[PDB]
Order: structure tokens, then C-alpha cells, then sequence
């Protein structure tokens, strides 16, 4: 899938590193030196800004075929990490040394338009992430989060929009700012409201319009 | 200065609109339709996210020759404004209809690398803006803000780093989240501490290292 990108616009040799982490493992930490640009092959990586105290606030959840840990290079000023990249699901990654990401962007500058557009979408997702976390109650906050996952991780089904993640209650909490107890109570209150289906741990939403419209 | 960009990579005709607003005037509001991309010629434009309640939180302060109101176009999904653009100083702007910003990015894709890098710097500034506003006290918050202005709006002088803005006490407050009373008390407490100079309403910082190092 990604290799198809590489094989096109290509008649050379490219150094990279495959790396595979288990769920909940740090990929890089803020402060860490940005030495290589990352490319998500399989899985989801959760980017979160770690606050100058103890706090951690979720900034973006990244889908397959997404590029990250690039901002340090692009700026040309800052030379070390911006956020805390966590393996939300198990992840397969391509680490590519900064140099080559520069060489690509120079020679094949169409790559800039694609990555320019890709970064914009990232910000929109962060904007929805901010609007999500601003709700004072955990109910409207969960809905917003699940609506984000529908728009960016949803697989259309006659059942509904399956959120293709297989995600745990405790994992949702650390992304939303609650507990694997309030999440469990809310999801049941939604399942028995005939608005959600839970198979495996995948969550299918029957109607995103109907889910959206409850301040709960 | 900007015209030099236009004249190079150019052998056609380009529609735009000059527009000039007075300080504190709205350029566009969130929700407003994104119809044309903006280009700051002279002055500073303050981008602030207006919260789903009454709140307004400052996201970026833009320097001369900076491009803005582009994100809606880049995403290709959202078709209306992201933030509230305010004329921080009096501003001269170029409004360019989205179409042409697309035509430019396609034909002259080097323009993507430049704008890709420019957007990264914007995010770094927002990251410093977040770190600025996270301080519980107004003292450390003012310092961070003035340090941002030094790095992005500073003119080196044997005096020090003059923040080339001519900015009002009440204007600083609305960007920092205080009052034109606590700002006036703090600036005097810094002037008489031999750390700031105020000429006109320009603020010169003698030593950014010395200013930085006080949790006050």
C-alpha cells in the first residue's frame, strides 16, 4: 500500500527502519531529538502534548498511511520532538532519516502539496479534539470523540459506521480524560439506548446524526 | 517586498483585493465562508480560536509577509473559516480568491515547500502560545508572551531587542488574558527593574536571557 508510493517517483535506494511497538508504548517523547521522520503503516498512533506540569492532553489520533514527527524538520529551527507519540493500537512504522525526507521534498515537490494538505487535515482533527475536550460533562465529550473516530476511522456497513479500531475502555479514557468505569457506564447506557453496537471491541454506530443529537 | 515574489514565477494576470482595516477590526469570523486566501503586507493580524461558549483564546500573532485563511482550502473538506482574524496593528492585506492559490500550488509546487515550512513555524508559535497561557500567574505569562514577540517581532539594537509593534496595554491584555491594569502594574515593575524600555509604545528588552529567568 505505502510501497506503491515508494515504487513510483523512484529509481534509487532509500534507507529506512521498520519498527513495531506494542499498544501503549512510547515511539518518541517531547524533548527527544528528531532524527528520523515516521510513517504509520498499520495501526494508530496517538499524538499528545505533555504539559509543563504532569498533564497530557490528546492532540491527534493518526490513521494508517499517515506521516508524523516531521514538524521539527519542516520548521528548520527546532531540532527535537514536539509531542508524545504513543502506539494506540499495535503499530508498524517506517523510520526515515530526516535527510531523505528533505531530498524527496526538493526533487519531487508535488510531495509538498500532498503533505501540505495532509497537515491541514491534521489541524482540523485537532480542532475537533479541542471542541471535544471543552465539554464540561463526560457524555457530550464521549459522543464528540466517537464522532471523530467515525469520520476518520469509520468503515461503512448496512449495520452502520464500524469504528475499525478494537479499542479498550481504559484506552478511550486516557484519550478523553475520564475512567475505565465512567466509559463503561456510558457505553452501556448507549448500547441499551440502541445507538451503539460493540463486537469484539469494535464499536459500530448505527446513526451518527442520532448519536450527535444528544447533549449526553 | 511581496510584489517581488509575484513578479518572479510570473507571466500572467492575478486578481486580488487590497484591504486595509484599523486596529481591533475583524478580518474574518469563524463560520464565515472561506472565499479568498489572505496575505499580510503591513502590520500584524492576531488569529484566535473562539470557544463554543463566549471565550476567545489566542492562537497565533502573524508577522508581515505571512499567509493566512488558507487551511479551509488546503484541507479540501472544510469550506469555511477556522479562526477569528483580528487586525492587531493597522493592516494592509491581499485577498486572493482560493482558485488562484490552487493554480499557483499546482503549477509552481516549490510554493508548497515554502508554505509547508511556513505553516510548521506557525504551529511552533502556537505551541509557545499554549505554554505561555498555561502559567497560573500573570507574571510568567507576560514574560513568555514578550519572549515570543522578541523571537518573532524583534529588531536587534545595541539597546536590546526592540519589539517592533507599538502596542497598547489593553491590547496585550486581550492577547494574554489579563487587564490593562495588571499589565500596567507588571510593565512598571519590570521597567523599574531595569529589564524593559518603553519608547512610544514600542518595548525594548535589554536581555532576553535575564528576562526569561524570573518566575515573575
Amino acid at each position: 500500500s505505502l510501497l506503491t508510493m515508494f515504487r513510483e517517483l523512484g529509481s534509487g535506494k532509500l534507507p529506512l527502519q521498520i519498527e513495531q511497538f506494542e499498544r501503549g508504548k512510547t515511539i518518541f517523547f517531547p524533548g527527544d531529538p528528531a532524527e528520523r521522520v515516521y510513517l504509520l503503516v498499520k495501526g494508530a498512533v496517538k499524538l499528545s502534548r505533555v504539559y509543563e506540569s504532569g498533564e497530557e492532553i490528546t492532540v491527534a489520533l493518526l490513521r494508517e498511511n499517515s506521516v508524523f514527527g516531521v514538524l521539527s524538520l519542516l520548521t528548520g529551527q527546532r531540532s527535537d520532538r514536539f509531542y508524545h507519540a504513543v502506539a494506540f493500537t499495535p503499530v508498524q512504522l517506517f523510520s526515515v532519516p530526516i535527510e531523505f525526507m528533505q531530498k524527496a521534498l526538493i526533487e519531487r515537490p508535488e510531495l509538498a502539496n500532498v503533505m501540505l494538505q495532509g497537515l491541514s487535515s491534521r489541524i482540523l482533527q485537532t480542532e475537533m479534539m479541542i471542541e471535544t475536550l471543552a465539554h464540561r460533562d463526560m457524555g457530550s465529550r464521549l459522543v464528540s470523540f466517537l464522532l471523530i473516530l467515525c469520520r476518520d476511522f469509520g468503515i461503512p456497513s448496512p449495520d452502520g459506521i464500524t469504528i475499525d479500531l478494537k479499542l479498550s475502555h481504559q484506552a478511550i479514557a486516557e484519550a478523553i480524560g475520564s475512567t475505565r468505569v465512567t466509559v463503561t457506564r456510558l457505553l452501556g447506557d448507549l448500547r441499551e439506548s440502541k445507538l451503539i453496537a460493540i463486537h469484539k471491541k469494535r464499536i459500530t454506530v448505527f446513526n451518527p446524526v442520532a448519536l450527535s443529537q444528544q447533549f449526553s
